[PDB]
């Protein structure tokens, strides 16, 4: 192994290992680097902020205790600090195929957290002086409750700052749009057949139902993540840490984000398995279910410009050709389904990895937060650009909806309780055979005037009960 | 078109069609059969019992509001009475893979309960009179609000009635097993290997969590699946229905089933949409990534009777051999986890049929509610098997946990405050080294007695913090 | 338990048990229907027919071998020749959701076709004599190695009988219709936008090769199947049975289906893993991805009858109302399509249940049979139904599709060759802008006369390369 | 939009935006960045080199056919170059969910290559000369038919010089592993319960076996992968291209690539569908349902050292710890079995996405080719590491294996023959009840000596037929 770049000797029990001069990890990052250099995706840098968090409330809470002194509780919390920030996340290299206890990226968090520590103290990178990485910032914690208490604390932050807001947002432009289509009325669809009307703004009221019934169940998972497994240690029993550490270190890490996480009731379970994270990834998967249907509405209806449906127009955003006027792809629509189509399969990666636990410990931790993480950021940030980029700007191609209400054949059975059935039924039959309209079938029977059909069919009667 | 049994002539608006004589079903169901014969799936029967109770809810309010006459609702009532009890299974032929929409199964439901009132009448079968199928007994109502109803009950009350006990059952006699093994120290495994040690208890305790989890997951479905569809009509409007019919009607259905059926606030995405039963079997899928890590433990605990783990002692309930004692085959663990294998491709079924919706109608419900009901009868059943034959008679295998216990490595830790970390690790590479426990290496060494080593070494001790 | 019907008493080694009189199963049939009473799903009978011809091929070796007597045999191959007609399905009870080696069903087989023998001998059944489930009807097989076979054996006859010829016929039907169509021209859609044009048989032609690659890649499991696990006995090694016995009933299963099986070059591998049938589902997996689009581009298509695209025409085959002319639900590809959901799902279960074997036996073996010939029957009975019922009857609507080719402002490219580009888009600008044809709009500049169009817009000629 | 870099201006049909100066894209990539900042992924490297190798083939191809001159070709030939080998990653920003036809990364790579080759020439960037994005670069070629060509030479590349010979250089390692331990005889083990002997090189001869098997599925995929889109043009007819184009385009790539890439038979199918790389995935999920079965009988038999299995030593790679000898966890088998949950999930999304085309066009083609490729390379990877870190350095632990081969009471069959099956079963009933072995068993009840019972119970003769 080499590096262009100088080097300064770092050790672990294996022995001498060169790490670059210029980054905070240490010798069992690096040589981890080495033997778990699979695929190309970084541990997601939710989790390493999540570790900065971690590891500043295990030293507040350390302190509080007696068991750390406060020049090193204070360097720790620096540099933990920066770690929470993004601010040192060039200095977490793993990838997420690695120890399927996360132990792999805690160890990176301590190296890191250690060495800069040591640089705010001004001593020599390496020397695991005056701030040692597993002897303080690892200190009452463990190998194994460390990675599940970041997958809670990134998954939650996650949750409630970016995905919940993305969504909800989403819900109040297709509410605003809604209120603005009220009153146009457009022919019905069931079976992609013609069907009797509904306003523009009923149907976008089902999308606003479906935006709000997945917020609910979007936020419905968060008391399970806001469990935490610090201070489980090896197999839950919290053998090797402070009888307080579990409750104190969950009080410090509420503190700091203002979430209420709190120590998980059962710590064994909480270390075996991960079905918080199913769930999470499971509500996540119902508004891929959801986005993928008004997606799909939005591209259809706006299908054309001549020869598809053409009820909506949408914003064009790339540059189109001066020679094709009208046409517009819905290339937020596709992006949007095409990550609909992603999360389904990682709901179908996460369970798999969930359900594969052995005794005290499931270790297929890495695979189960990085799918969570990845289906949250390609649904909220989808949402946002589907949002900006297409939803803002839907309008409603009023002729084509207009033209479609009053050439429908479905509107006919109006007519039933003035001339009966049968007569109605011939109008439809004339309409469908000669080409024409139900107005024009009925006055060319000589069954309706004009003024009469006007009476009697009137769309603005059709959309609610008697 | 033939029946070797005596048949009925019926009508629908494609002509006459021959109906077997001991059945009920009418023309439509009987012409529907020749064209949707696939498969061998027969439509669930909840949802068969699901349309007794809205048909019965539907003639109680047709009634009320004055539109059906007594003597006809009576009859309607008590036909649909006997499909709700299950009585007139053999009468719903058709498959799951139908009409889309599940209109086939609504007209299923309207013949069957027309033809018995007719019978129970004193009319002729076959002659829609005194009650007919599509003008008494779906009056109201219309071919896509229907289907969607029955989901929602069905799905219901097969949560209540069924699956969410079952899984209650099974938590309490883990919670009985966790109560029983509370004092019996075993060793730790974490990524397979030796750990330190845990009682059994606690480790039955992680199970008993996550089932109160997964207990807690399924009852927040409950609230969605309670909202009907019933009074959206053909594409959620109510067009040509009451205006007081959907909220009457599912009223009727709250007193018919004792459970708080409402009429869905949103019509549109009630018939456009599923996501209320893609989140039911999202649920019934985090049990199931939970029991199949419940069923590998007790398999993987219970192998040998020698050359496995041997920690437990499961029944045998298939015939043994009298040459092969000790010998049991896991056989209710192979049939859990094959369950759970099934739920998970089921749920992937669900999202992608939820995830296919088209403007006014999703057009796959049939599919959506058979997974439904196929996963949770499959977890209930399973539940309840494993239950009886197999959870309920687990015992401990007392002295191969105690030979881990005291022959493992891992209990060396205990020495260090004492002799330490040096002369730990002395002791613990000698017992590895020589094959021998390491109360034998330490004696050997001359570091301790072997009273020394039981005074420092407790496992009673080891299970807690400090 | 207890029996309304007559029984008989049977014995295993666990003692006595009653098994009704008229059927023709066993003790441990019996006894293990009281255990795994699991969901509604009684082993595919695909399966049982494959019992019955390994057990013929089984007593045809073993009489060949000098093992089992001539009588003996004679009785045991009549009884299985039923069983593998399908005369004796009615005394397999037994569900899916069993031992996972599939031994129970072995068991059935044994059982019923040692009584079935017994009866045929004039003997006593349950008596064990003149025919032994275990010691003639099982002789020189094991509990492990016979499902594994039967699981082949099925699934290789499917596809060969049913699967690949109801595919065939479906690309052949969408074959002719391609011809029919050849000289139809039609307006393109990519994305969903109007598109440059193509006839209606190039488009079928998409649908003829997807159809004829998924055949191909059908075929191409077979080799995979043929290959059997009969002769690995308990864990691959052969212990306890002939060293011929592999390769003759192979032989013999090869002579009695007339398809080419041998014996498996690897029992190890044979036992302790099914990659064949994740295979063999992979491939029906492709077919559901084809199939879904296919049967969605027809109904699309075909959907209106005014305000969806209606390019095509489709059959109706349920009833239809008077007042509804041209409306056509399309409940062929709706069926398709969920059959195409329910796939995918399973596709995703038996790769799970495959990924979970151990050390020399898989025991998911029932849910990845069950699994494959669900998904086959479901396919194949699908393309059959949509074939007679939709596919055979597909027309064009020529009056729609004429319409958009001519009212598409997709063609003005033709254009550009004779009065450049800029005359070109300024022709398309005012058509889209006035709501007109590009030929009124060349008019109405006076950029080109209507002869002029028609001699430079010839669509015949925008349909392959210059 | 701002940038900190020096800048250029670019233009495009929507105006003027500035382009960093030091890059190569152009006015569509940077205004689509804008527009498509969706997740973290980047468009697979391998779709980027691709594009190179088209660029460069479409160059020659429009030299040979006479329309493009041979400065400009030579100038695009040494851009593309530069393209397909990587030397400029840093200029293709694109994340894959863009628009679902990938003409967004076509852009991409035709500005980078125009940019590129202006700078070879000694002009301007940003002015389109002398080398022009789309009148060059894009010459002969389609906004729809060049991405899935990428796709096709991207995945059918991998398959040949990464995935393949990773599986095979695997599969070797094994066969080496299997030959050193074929005289080495162990307990067997079927349910996880103790079974007949195999030999440890039998055991490893089923894994061997698996990855043969997959080695030909992988190999069968190929053929498909071969075949391209390119010059079907906008909607499969070759409008718009040269007629020779199609053809001469894939006898180019295939010269450059020396694979024998042919043009696709129909391009409709190419363009409307992607079962071939559903099909690729497919192929790759069995090798991730073989691959989580081998690594988990690893780390099963590995599992210890002392309380779980024992009968392997697989060698330890990340630092362990003095007071912890023996310990070794499997860390390749868990980034193994995460990654083969992975491939499981992402192949249910390649399956949904390639389910969901419209007429002419597939547009989910950037989701599709990301899995293939995101499951190729974890595979790829892992297998290199697995074998490098782990499977090379298998080792048996003698001395526990042969502890439970004679310590079983499954090798008590061997005595039936000799004393009955009565004497046998008495002799394994007393070993389990006095926790003894088989011999001590026999010789305790006086039914054999030792010497008669070495020579009846022979493991080196309990391992074939007779």
């Amino acid at each position: 192994h080499h590096h262009m770049a100088k080097t300064r000797v770092e050790t672990d029990s294996m022995g001498e290992i060169e790490v670059p001069s210029d980054k905070y990890w240490g010798a069992q990052t690096e040589r981890s680097l080495h033997h778990f250099n699979i695929g190309k995706d970084i541990m997601p840098r939710e989790v390493t902020h999540a570790f900065g968090i971690l590891k500043k409330a295990a030293a507040l809470t350390n302190l509080e205790l007696g068991k750390l002194p406060k020049d090193k509780a204070d360097l720790i919390v620096q540099a933990a600090e920066e770690v929470s920030k993004g601010l040192l996340d060039e200095h977490f290299p793993l990838h997420v195929w690695q120890t399927g206890s996360g132990t792999q990226s805690n160890m990176n968090a301590n190296e890191v957290i250690s060495n800069r520590a040591i640089e705010l103290a001004g001593g020599t990178l390496g020397s695991k002086s005056p701030i040692h990485p597993n002897d303080h910032v690892n200190m009452s914690q463990s190998s194994n409750d460390t990675f599940p208490t970041a997958m809670h604390i990134a998954a939650a932050i996650a949750f409630n700052e970016k995905l919940l807001p993305a969504v909800r947002n989403l819900r109040h432009v297709f509410a605003a749009k809604m209120d603005a289509f009220k009153n146009i009325i457009k022919i019905g669809r069931t079976h992609l057949q013609d069907a009797v009307p509904l306003t523009l703004g009923q149907e976008f009221s089902g999308y606003v139902a479906q935006l709000d019934a997945c917020v609910h169940r979007l936020e419905e998972v968060l008391p399970e993540l806001y469990e935490l497994a610090a201070g489980g240690t090896a197999v839950g029993t919290g053998l090797n840490t402070h009888p307080q550490f579990a409750v104190k270190v969950a009080e410090h890490i509420a503190k700091i984000t203002k979430l209420p996480f709190v120590t998980a009731p059962n710590k064994f379970a909480a270390l075996a398995s991960h079905e918080p994270l199913v769930h999470a990834h499971g509500a996540m998967k119902t508004l891929a279910c959801a986005l993928m249907k008004i997606a799909n509405d939005i591209r259809w209806l706006a299908s054309g410009p001549r020869c598809g449906i053409g009820e909506l127009i949408i914003p064009e955003n790339e540059p189109g050709s001066s020679i094709m006027p009208g046409k517009v792809n819905p290339t937020q629509c596709e992006a949007m389904t095409m990550v609909c189509a992603q999360v389904l399969g990682n709901d179908t990666a996460v369970g798999i990895a969930d359900s594969q636990g052995n005794f005290e410990l499931n270790v297929f931790k890495p695979v189960i937060i990085f799918n969570v993480l990845h289906s949250l950021n390609l649904l909220a940030d989808s949402c946002h650009s589907f949002q900006e980029f297409c939803a803002e700007g839907i309008e409603p191609n009023q002729p084509v909806i207009d033209y479609y209400l009053h050439h429908s054949l479905m509107l006919v059975t109006a007519l039933n309780q003035h001339i009966g059935y049968d007569k109605a039924a011939k109008i439809a039959k004339t309409a469908h055979h000669d080409n024409i309209s139900l107005q024009e079938a009925a006055v060319k029977l000589g069954i309706l005037t004009a003024e009469q059909f006007a009476e009697f069919v009137k769309p603005e009667k059709m959309i609610s009960p008697e």
